[PDB]
C-alpha cells in the first residue's frame, strides 16, 4: 500500500475541513447509478494502528461492492503519522464520514438507513465506533444528523480498549480520552445494529478471545452479531493479496451473503 493512495475510477469528495486538512472519501457507484436511486452504501476505514494504513487498502472490496450494487467508498481519516491527532480524533473523523453521507443519501442516491460502516483491525474499531460508540462527535457538526451506521462489517477489529476488568501508559497517551469512552466493548447493550465479524485465531495483535468475548455478550443483548473464525490465520488474513486470496474471497462471500440477510443487498 502507498498513501497518498491511487483509486482510478474513484469519484473524490471532501466530506470534513479540519485543521486545514480535507478529508476524501473516494466513491465507487455501480453500474445503473441516478441520483435517484435508495441504494445501501459502505464506507471503509482502513487499518494501521491510529498512526499510518492508506484507503487504498479496500479499493478492491469498494469496486466488488460497487459492482453489486452499492455505492462503496473508502474514506481518508487523520492518523498519528501525518496528524497531531489520537484515537479519539480518528473515532470523530470515522462519525463525519457516515453522517456525511447521511447528510448527503439523496445526492449519493443512497438510502440513509442502508450505510454500512465496515474496517481492518484500527479502522475495523472506528467502525464498531460508528455503531456503538457514544459522543466523541465532530462539535460544529449538525447531531441532528445521526452518524450511526446501519450495520457494520468488520475485519479482525479491535474492540477491547480498557483493562477495567478481570484478565498500558503508552496506550493512555494516543487514546485522547479515558480509554472506555473509545473502547466499543464497553459499550455492549441491547438494539444495536447488526454486524457480522471476520477474525483470525492465531491473532498475536487482537486475541480473538476478545472478541467472542464481546460478541457473545452481543448475542445475550438480542444484537446479531455473527463471528467468523478463521482457523490458524492471523492479523491481516482478510487482505486481497494475503495467500492468494482465500480468505480475501470468503470474506467477500460471507460479508455479501449479510448484506442480503439483512435485507441491504438483492440476489445474484
Amino acid at each position: 500500500l502507498r498513501y497518498p493512495p491511487e483509486m482510478p475510477g474513484a469519484e473524490v469528495k471532501v466530506y470534513k475541513k479540519v485543521d486545514n486538512v480535507d478529508l476524501k472519501l473516494y466513491i465507487y457507484k455501480p453500474a445503473d447509478w441516478k441520483p435517484a436511486d435508495r441504494r445501501s452504501a459502505i464506507v471503509f476505514f482502513f487499518g494501521g494502528g491510529w498512526q499510518s494504513g492508506s484507503p487504498a487498502q479496500f479499493r478492491p472490496q469498494c469496486e466488488y461492492f460497487a459492482g453489486r450494487g452499492m455505492v462503496a467508498m473508502a474514506a481518508d481519516y487523520r492518523v498519528g503519522s501525518r496528524h497531531n491527532v489520537k484515537v479519539a480524533d480518528c473515532v470523530a473523523d470515522a462519525k463525519s464520514a457516515i453522517r456525511w453521507v447521511r447528510q448527503h443519501a439523496a445526492e449519493l442516491g443512497v438510502d440513509p438507513q442502508k450505510i454500512v460502516a465496515s474496517g481492518g483491525s484500527a479502522g475495523g474499531h472506528l467502525a464498531a465506533c460508528t455503531v456503538m460508540v457514544p459522543d466523541l462527535e465532530a462539535p460544529e457538526e449538525d447531531h441532528t444528523i445521526s452518524s450511526q451506521a446501519n450495520a457494520a462489517i468488520l475485519f479482525n477489529p479491535v474492540l477491547i480498549l480498557s483493562r477495567e476488568g478481570l484478565k498500558e501508559e503508552r496506550l493512555r497517551e494516543r487514546l485522547g480520552t479515558e480509554p472506555k469512552a473509545v473502547s466499543p466493548y464497553h459499550h455492549i447493550r441491547a438494539g444495536l445494529p447488526p454486524m457480522i465479524i471476520f477474525h483470525g485465531t492465531a491473532d498475536n495483535t487482537v486475541p480473538f478471545e476478545t472478541i467472542r468475548l464481546f460478541a457473545e455478550a452481543m448475542k445475550k443483548a438480542g444484537n446479531r452479531c455473527e463471528l467468523v473464525p478463521f482457523e490458524g490465520a492471523a492479523h491481516g488474513f482478510f487482505n486481497f493479496g494475503r495467500g492468494d486470496n482465500l480468505a480475501y474471497q470468503k470474506t467477500l462471500e460471507l460479508a455479501d451473503e449479510f448484506l442480503v440477510e439483512i435485507g441491504f443487498l438483492a440476489p445474484k
